[PDB]
């Protein structure tokens, strides 16, 4: 069991204050949302958490150390996976030989690189519980939306991370594709693995969140359960609208 535990972030932007405190848990196997107004504070905080915007205040701790002035790749390489919007998987790689090259780089806890017979074990394990195990030889380049969303899931677990941070994992996304991606959270929560998700759909959202943190004005509106949010009078009044209904 891992806790990522965020404390008072804050970021200024020339005189105008972004965030202005906030603070968040994410627990092992839990699945937490980031959801507020556009701009309100909710991404930029977000990015603090990946890594992609310096800290102007603030703590990060990852099982208790503190993260908050490392690189991404230093954050990744103690767990913390980013799963951006765009892309990347290599193209011109076959699905197979994207998930290899992640394994081909990685160290063990031994302190070694993983034998020949160890990547092709862990590839094949991954291509299986991702379900893509048909298109290993497939050209990234070839995959339909969703079969691409299974390889960069693949490619994020063969780092073994211990968190997942999703940036809007929903955005134009069909229904159906909806369903396919609340699926791969809950296999990610079933490894343990603690899920963050900033998005902008907020049904689809809460929908598969235990705990759910509302950014607004820089700061932690309110946070709990989908459930208790929904009935949040302030929260309504801000963000969801008197008469919202999931
Ligand atoms: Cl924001």
């Amino acid at each position: 069991s891992s806790s990522l535990v965020v404390r008072n972030l804050k970021k200024r932007y020339g005189s105008r204050t972004v965030v202005k405190d906030v603070s968040l848990d994410v627990k092992s196997g839990e699945v937490v949302g980031l959801l507020g107004p556009n701009g309100a504070g909710k991404t930029t905080s977000f990015y603090m958490i990946v890594g992609l915007v310096p800290l102007d205040a603030g703590e990060i701790d990852l099982d208790g150390k503190s993260i908050s002035l490392l690189p991404i790749h230093k954050r990744a390489s103690l767990g913390l996976s980013y799963l951006p919007q765009e892309a990347s998987v290599f193209r011109k790689l076959s699905v197979e030989e994207n998930i290899r090259a992640v394994l081909e780089l990685q160290v063990g806890d031994d302190g070694k690189r993983l034998s020949k017979d160890a990547i092709a074990s862990r590839t094949e394990a991954l291509l299986d519980e991702l379900q893509i195990s048909h298109l290993r030889e497939n050209p990234a380049l070839s995959l339909s939306g969703g079969e691409r969303r299974r390889v960069e899931i693949a490619r994020a677990l063969a780092t073994n991370p211990s968190f997942i941070l999703l940036d809007e994992p929903f955005a134009g996304v069909d229904p159906i594709a909806v369903l396919e991606i609340q699926k791969i959270v809950k296999f990610l929560k079933q490894r343990n693995i603690g899920v963050l998700i900033t998005d902008h759909n907020v049904r689809e959202t809460l929908g598969i969140c235990d705990h759910a943190y509302i950014i607004s004005d820089g700061s932690v509106l309110a946070a709990g359960a989908p459930g208790d949010i929904i009935e949040n009078e302030s929260v309504r009044r801000v963000y969801l609208g008197e008469h919202f209904r999931m």
